């Protein structure tokens, strides 16, 4: 049940956990 990227769609490892408003992201997903 991992957080999958609101942009591409890949779990969001705890290395990556990218802030915009309230989800996660990754570097360029931003
Ligand atoms: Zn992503």
């Amino acid at each position: 049940m991992n957080p999958n990227c609101a942009r591409c769609g890949k779990i969001v490892y705890p290395t990556e956990k990218v802030n915009c408003l309230d989800k996660f992201w990754h570097k360029a997903c931003f």
